[PDB]
C-alpha cells in the first residue's frame, strides 16, 4: 500500500487498458494522449520511488545495497520509458501505411506490450524485494 506502489498501479492499469487496443484505446494512440498520460505515471511512480527510499534511509554493506537499489530502480524507469516509446513507435508506423489496414500492426504490438508488461512486472517485484530487505 506504499505511495509509489498506487503510483505503479495506477501506470499498470492503464497499460492494461491499452494492452487491449479497444477502439477508444486505438483513437488516442494516433493522438499523443496514450503517450502524454502514461509518462505522466510513470513520471509520479519515479518521484514516489524516489521519496520513499529517501525516507527509508532513515530508519535503517550499505554502500553495495544502496547501488543495487538504485539499479533497479533505473531499471524500472527505463522499462516505463521502453513502454512508452513502443507506442510512439506504433503512431509513425501507421501513418507510414497511409491508411491501409493497420490490423497486422495492432497483432505485432500487442505481442509486443505483452512481454514489454512481462519485464516491467518482474522488475517491480524484485525492486519491492530489495526496499523489503534494505529496511
Ligand atoms: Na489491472
Ligand atoms: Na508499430
Ligand atoms: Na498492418
Amino acid at each position: 500500500g506504499q505511495r509509489w506502489e498506487l503510483a505503479l498501479g495506477r501506470f499498470w492499469d492503464y497499460l492494461r487498458w491499452v494492452q487491449t487496443l479497444s477502439e477508444q484505446v486505438q483513437e488516442e494512440l494516433l493522438s499523443s494522449q496514450v503517450t502524454q498520460e502514461l509518462r505522466a505515471l510513470m513520471d509520479e511512480t519515479m518521484k514516489e520511488l524516489k521519496a520513499y527510499k529517501s525516507e527509508l534511509e532513515e530508519q535503517l554493506t550499505r554502500a553495495r545495497l544502496s547501488k543495487e537499489l538504485q539499479a533497479a530502480q533505473a531499471r524500472l524507469g527505463a522499462d516505463m520509458e521502453d513502454v512508452v516509446g513502443r507506442l510512439v513507435q506504433y503512431r509513425g508506423e501507421v501513418q507510414a501505411m497511409l491508411g491501409q489496414s493497420t490490423e497486422e500492426l495492432r497483432v505485432r504490438l500487442a505481442s509486443h506490450l505483452r512481454k514489454l508488461r512481462k519485464r516491467l512486472l518482474r522488475d517491480a517485484d524484485d525492486l519491492q524485494k530489495r526496499l523489503a530487505v534494505y529496511q
